[PDB]
């Protein structure tokens, strides 16, 4: 069905569409001259020097909360690219990026991450899991769920290339809750399964099974966003002068 | 090794006809109507006649005794689940602790997977095939319990609509035991060395006997997200309805607790 196509195809809307690819990120994470040293983010007098180079742990998550708005904008950039996905129902086009935009997130966060940290503003920081894990409760562990998936993850090896095809997958998923029309988003998910399991085979000759291994950490991608919206709940019966971003206020609700 | 993958999918096959004696072949000729025939229990007349007609090993308000009697059922099931595992080449040889956490991690996602083949869109079979319950018998009940069944009959019907066999499921239900991502597993690599032929033997299988039905394997594990998240939400509101009820012997909730 042009498989090797497609595969590029997604491949050039992903760089297109997402600032910083994995390849940079680890080229950032590993000190390659290709790119620059991130600023270290680690303790509270660090962080402040960070972010100029009232509650910290709010204005963190609030952060991380307005960066995600911009990938939410990225993502869906990228989903206009995927064939077949502009010509799916509104209402369906809605759904599926309300439902796949937070596994998204996740599997790209990964790319970002170490089992020490996270890079920040486009790679130019850091910041240590040790230190978000030592902010207040509760949001000295919301993101340590995000890293545990990173760990295993990366072990995968994916690259860009393989993350492209992926990342679209998620998207077209006719299991997601209110859609109208199943089968067009089933047709055009086929389309990119094959195309996954030839990338794959072709970039990952030595790697048995890792089409089934990769499709199975969609299982981790899905509990986290469970467990996220777990502990927006939490916060809300907890926190009170907290606001939340139009955008995210929309996909959350009512999400699960 | 092609002849050797379809060896084992016998043999698993083979073990699960043994370890599980109401099989989806068996369910889908009750559902269908392929002949015995169920009792209904449609309504609360027919509950009260069903607990005298059918044995019931759970003979308190209704909705309690009927999420009693699922729980009663499910730890029965486990039995089965363990009688099943323990033949999967490999599994015996394992460490003990890490067979241990394979199956406590492991035999709810089995119990909501071979649940789907007890259901369609009407309802579900009861006590081996010898009732069936309606869904709209179950959405009736007073909340909690009302919303406590939906969401299984909502994964049923998506899972159903692939169309899996006995021989197809018994190697899906091996693979998910064989999971090596489940925390607190002392040794990963015997786990996934058996996950990987499990898998190269699912994805043959399926390629075999649904031959003109694309990307099933890839389909069918995908399926498993749904399936953790039913799972996960099973035991939150089992954590509302324990902290909340109080229809819910000492001797007897020691057995009945856990899974
Ligand atoms: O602005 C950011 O790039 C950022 C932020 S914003 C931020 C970071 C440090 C100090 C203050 C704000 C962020 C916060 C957390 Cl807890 C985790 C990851 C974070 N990131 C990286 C990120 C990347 C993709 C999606 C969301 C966040
Ligand atoms: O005892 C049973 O066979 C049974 C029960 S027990 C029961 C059924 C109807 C009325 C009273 C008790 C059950 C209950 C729900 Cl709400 C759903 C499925 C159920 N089943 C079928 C079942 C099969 C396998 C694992 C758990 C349950």
């Amino acid at each position: 069905a042009d498989l090797r196509a497609l595969a590029k195809h997604l491949y050039d809307s992903y760089i297109k569409s997402f600032p910083l690819t994995k390849a940079k990120a680890r080229a950032i994470l590993t000190g390659k001259t290709t790119d620059k040293s991130p600023f270290v983010i680690y303790d509270m007098n660090s962080l402040m020097m960070g972010e100029d180079k009232k509650e910290v742990a709010i204005r963190i998550f609030q952060g991380c909360q307005f960066r995600s708005v911009e990938a939410v904008q990225e993502i869906t950039e990228y989903a206009k690219s995927i064939p077949g996905f502009v010509n799916l129902d509104l209402n369906d086009q809605v759904t599926l990026l309300k439902y796949g935009v937070h596994e998204i997130i996740y599997t790209m966060l990964a790319s970002l991450m170490n089992k020490d940290g996270v890079l920040i503003s486009e790679g130019q920081g850091f910041m240590t899991r040790e230190f978000l894990k030592s902010l207040r409760k509760p949001f000295g562990d919301f993101m340590e769920p995000k890293f545990e998936f990173a760990v295993k993850f990366n072990a995968l090896e994916l690259d860009d290339s393989d993350l492209a095809i992926f990342i679209a997958v998620i998207i077209l998923s006719g299991d997601r809750p209110g859609l109208l029309n199943v089968k067009p988003i089933e047709d055009i998910q086929d389309n990119l399964l094959q195309a996954l399991e030839l990338q794959l085979k072709l970039n990952h000759p030595e790697s048995s099974q890792l089409f089934a291994k990769l499709l199975q950490k969609m299982t981790d991608l899905r509990q986290i966003v469970t467990e996220h919206v777990q502990l927006l709940q939490v916060i809300k019966k907890t926190e009170t002068d907290m606001s939340l971003h139009p955008l995210l206020q929309e996909i959350y609700k009512d999400l699960y």
